[PDB]
């Protein structure tokens, strides 16, 4: 295999960090490949669910876990710091909150978040590797709490970064808060693409196209599908009571990305840097509430 950047995966890994039996588990944590099969059952529907009360509830209790562990994570981000030692503390953190690390043996994931160094645009394995000055890192959190999952991430600078990394993960916040800001009901799912391509485009940068947003509550991924690039073809209007997730991934050079040997770690093909941030979002009668918000803060780590 030939790397397309200069990171390499750190191997090999500390073993299987195991979850106390009373927390509860989704299906797919006890199936030998790791599938779910709730998702199995319900695979190419476009049908989306419509919460109730109560379901809205538990996906605002796990959003606000969820959001808690990616802070427990973000202050752990500084030159030298493995990010084996980022889930290791991320996995602790989900347990104290009565929580379900949900990528945790999701078909076979073999770690409690994923961690995206540089050229990794999503699902990178956490692994023996210390961040480096100059390093961007994303971390992806999911919790699994009494039926729910929460999903967000952010993209975090180790120490100085320089000036394109700046401007890349800024405008992909930005790409976010845009997207996020046209959401209420009416609208089409396939519109946000046009949104989050248009700013990414005037900025000099690539949308990934190969992973989507995505709806989540009792399954982890579901209808709708949602891509972050211009003119797609989504299926769906939004209404109150959606509840789904945007998490545009953008990048310095090309869009194209492939995945690493381990089945899971997807890069640029041109091992340029790429970035994402995520929200759970839930559909409301006049616009949208972002369920995965930082609380004690009105931005992101990234400024702060
Ligand atoms: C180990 C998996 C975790 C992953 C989804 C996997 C398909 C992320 N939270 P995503 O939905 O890409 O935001
Ligand atoms: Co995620
Ligand atoms: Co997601």
């Amino acid at each position: 295999y030939r790397y397309t950047g200069k990171l390499r995966p750190h191997y090999p890994l500390m073993p299987t960090r195991p979850v106390p039996s009373y927390i509860q588990r989704p299906d797919y944590a006890d199936h030998p490949l790791g599938m779910s099969e709730s998702e199995q059952a319900l695979k190419g529907t476009s049908q989306i669910k419509l919460l109730s009360s109560e379901d809205i509830e538990g996906m605002r209790l796990v959003c606000r876990l969820a959001r808690e562990v990616l802070d427990v994570a973000a202050g752990m981000i500084k030159p030298g710091v493995t990010t084996e030692e980022i889930d290791h503390a991320v996995h602790l953190a989900c347990i104290a909150r009565n929580c379900y690390p949900s990528p945790l043996n999701y078909y076979n994931f073999p770690k409690s978040c994923c961690t995206s160094v540089n050229e990794v645009i999503c699902h990178g394995i956490p692994d023996r590797r210390p961040l480096q000055e100059g390093d961007i890192v994303n971390v992806d959190i999911t919790l699994y709490r009494n039926g729910y999952h929460g999903d967000l991430n952010e993209t975090f600078f180790v120490g100085e970064v320089d000036d394109g990394a700046r401007k890349l993960v800024q405008t992909t916040y930005e790409c976010l808060m845009q997207a996020i800001d046209a959401v209420k009901p009416g609208v089409r799912y396939r519109e946000l693409g046009n949104i989050i391509q248009k700013h990414a485009q005037a900025n000099g940068f690539s949308v990934v196209r190969s992973y989507c947003g995505h709806g989540i509550h009792k399954l982890f991924h579901t209808a709708p599908n949602v891509p972050h690039y211009a003119k797609n073809k989504a299926v769906g209007v939004m209404k109150s009571g959606h509840v789904f997730t945007i998490e545009p991934m953008i990048c310095e050079g090309g869009w194209q990305d492939e995945t690493w040997p381990d089945g899971w770690t997807a890069v640029t093909r041109d091992g340029k840097r790429s970035a994402q941030f995520e929200h759970t979002l839930l559909v409301t009668d006049t616009g949208c509430e972002i369920l995965t918000r930082r609380l004690d803060s009105a931005r992101p780590h990234f400024m702060s």
